[PDB]
């Protein structure tokens, strides 16, 4: 249970431009946002579907050898769940 968010950190131009184009061309269409913060650009990708996020996840690892990626699954990410 939770939305999947892929944060890509890649400094080179080819790396980001690959994913940017792919996300628009992948049927139907993938949500994303690029923002150059702290001197480096970050591609924050927001997916609705699992098979979709898996396509994006491999796409950055296969197309981009300069990929610092952390998939943050926004849903169940609370600190120490209160069982009591």
């Amino acid at each position: 249970m939770g939305q999947w968010q892929i944060k890509i950190y890649s400094e080179n131009e080819r790396e980001f431009r690959e994913l940017i184009e792919r996300l628009e061309e992948e049927r139907p269409s993938v949500q994303y946002t690029e923002t150059t913060r702290n001197g480096r650009r970050q591609l924050t990708i927001r997916s609705n579907d699992k098979n979709e996020v898996d396509r994006i996840l491999e796409e950055v690892r296969r197309k981009v050898p300069n990929a610092r990626v952390r998939e943050t699954e926004t849903g169940s990410l609370e600190h120490h769940h209160h069982h009591h």
